[PDB]
């Protein structure tokens, strides 16, 4: 046959020689050569000691200074809270993983891996929404001013969780599941197993539909929209040209995250789809995990793009660690 | 400078020799050699003699038979129609232009073929919308049964042409205004000059969000949903193998004609918008000539998707011409 399968795990290597383990009981060396599953490690290894400070020095560099306190500086310090989410909570248990060729704290840890990247990735395709909505209702005004209070600011961001949480948790109480990908060493939603005890082929479309494609046409919506005003219908909604520098240095970074998120995700992707329409059509190790484990960097780029498109956010950074100022 | 500005024209070549003459008064030889301006003509000679019958034989094709007479005879043998007013309204007009070197008619023309090439287009692209609609709600099936009756087949037919006139329309009577593009021997919206009398700037954008963004977020949310179906939420809603073959015939066609309408069209765009963002930057009379000349082959080529992707149409069609039958 193609794979191996078992009550709860799936594989990219024929048991046509008996050589499959489970990836929940002894090492999955027979998949690829024991110098690659050092590699993840060691790949895993750097985003943890990269993702940690800047995104905990984001998730620091706000909560001090006062003036950091719009729309954008909450979000990218809600991301400064779910990427850490993803370093100690999935990561910590990611790269213990590959150092051992195969999970070794039971399926009760591929619960924080799967979970834990699902969840950083949904916290971070919806505050794309809320951030695009607000580049829409800032770049070409709609009506009356309700402005943005410090308040919808929160309305949004408490929503990203939400609707985060209803594509990561069902599948960790048993609409879908968590189960290894490609190298047996990154969990993601079952794409690839018919089960019928959670639905799967349910879940599985549900999540794609709400948490891919709906929240992009609410991005791309305002995406075009944030061209029509950087032109005429700024003309004549008269808009002096001191805040047609910052209020675009805005609509540049809020577009460099949306195209930054389509690089990263969008492979991941690719694969995680062709599996579970293509059921049954073998493939390997590496067809899953690459994009996984690439897609993985979804949790350290984000605070970056910020301090390397956000004058304001990086004079301020610069001068929480040089002390004093600059 | 770059380009040569008139009271109602605009070219890709510098008057800094002062040889540039209006697009409405003699030949534009001057942008590119005469032995191109006669390619154009021949090109625009062979999709006039070829778009004239398999659109004028789908077109009779179905007015004929009986049992034709479903949603998706009825879009096909709708382009059947706007496509013929492509050929004798705007490619007549268009053809005669290039052998002519300029536009001859006076502008009194570059209206039917600035006009005719658009309408073509648009009755395309939001005939798709009531075609996805269509597969939508017939691929992952809503409620109860109100289904489709040949009633709201016209109900979504009617809808093209008026939906497809809010673009076209408008510019023809000064929401905008059709002026030659690249060679002069093919007009479209005035995606070039910043002219005020017309507010140029608002009808444009106007025309992409709702007749670009907007008819595509209808049809890629119909689209992947295209998919759920053809799987699992098909197998609850048990399907008969006998109909998930031409139901799904459909689904494969319905999918080719969005491709092929991104394949076709886009291109165009691609220019017409970097012209609107980018006006005052140097570029030729090459640069938005092939993606439009190019493009305008949107009256030709869905009559042939149908005949070689739907055996029911094929049969028939292929017992009109031999006669009696085979
Ligand atoms: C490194 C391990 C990973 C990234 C494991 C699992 C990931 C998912 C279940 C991802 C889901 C998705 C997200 C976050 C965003 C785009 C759509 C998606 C379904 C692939
Ligand atoms: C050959 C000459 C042509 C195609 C002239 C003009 C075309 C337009 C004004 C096209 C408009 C568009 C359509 C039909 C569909 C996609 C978006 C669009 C605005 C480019
Ligand atoms: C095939 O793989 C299974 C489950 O992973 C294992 O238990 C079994 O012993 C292997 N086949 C044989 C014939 O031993
Ligand atoms: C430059 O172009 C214009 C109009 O297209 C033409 O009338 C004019 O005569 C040319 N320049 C000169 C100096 O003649």
């Amino acid at each position: 046959m193609c794979g191996t399968e078992g009550p709860n795990f799936y594989v990219p290597f024929s048991n046509k020689t008996g050589v499959v383990r489970s990836p929940f009981e002894a090492p999955q060396y027979y998949l690829a050569e024991p110098w690659q599953f050092s590699m993840l490690a060691a790949y895993m290894f750097l985003l943890i000691m990269l993702g940690f400070p800047i995104n905990f020095l984001t998730l620091y560099v706000t909560v001090q200074h006062k003036k950091l306190r719009t729309p954008l500086n909450y979000i990218l310090l809600n991301l400064a809270v779910a990427d850490l989410f993803m370093v100690f909570g999935g990561f910590t248990t990611t790269l213990y993983t590959s150092l051992h060729g195969y999970f070794v704290f039971g399926p009760t840890g591929c619960n924080l891996e799967g979970f834990f990247a699902t969840l950083g990735g949904e916290i971070a395709l919806w505050s794309l929404v809320v951030l695009a909505i607000e580049r829409y209702v800032v770049v070409c005004k709609p009506m009356s001013n309700f402005r943005f209070g410090e308040n919808h600011a929160i309305m949004g961001v408490a929503f990203t969780w939400v609707m985060a949480l209803a594509c990561a948790a069902p599948p960790l109480v048993g609409w879908s599941r968590y189960i290894p990908e490609g190298m047996q060493c990154s969990c993601g939603i079952d794409y690839y197993t018919p089960h019928e005890e959670t639905n799967n082929e349910s879940f599985v479309i549900y999540m794609f539909v709400v948490h891919f494609i709906i929240p992009l046409i609410v991005i791309f919506f305002c995406y075009g929209q944030l061209v029509f005003t950087v032109k005429e219908a700024a003309a004549q909604q008269q808009e002096s040209a001191t805040t047609q520098k910052a209020e675009k240095e805005v609509t540049r970074m809020v577009i460099i995250m949306v195209i930054a998120f389509l690089i990263c995700w969008l492979p991941y992707a690719g694969v995680a789809f062709y599996i579970f329409t293509h059921q049954g059509s073998c493939f390997g190790p590496i067809f899953m995990t690459i994009p996984a484990f690439f897609a993985k960097t979804s949790a350290v780029y984000n605070p970056v793009i910020y301090i390397m498109m956000n004058k304001q956010f990086r004079n301020c950074m610069v001068t929480t660690l040089c002390c004093g100022k600059n």
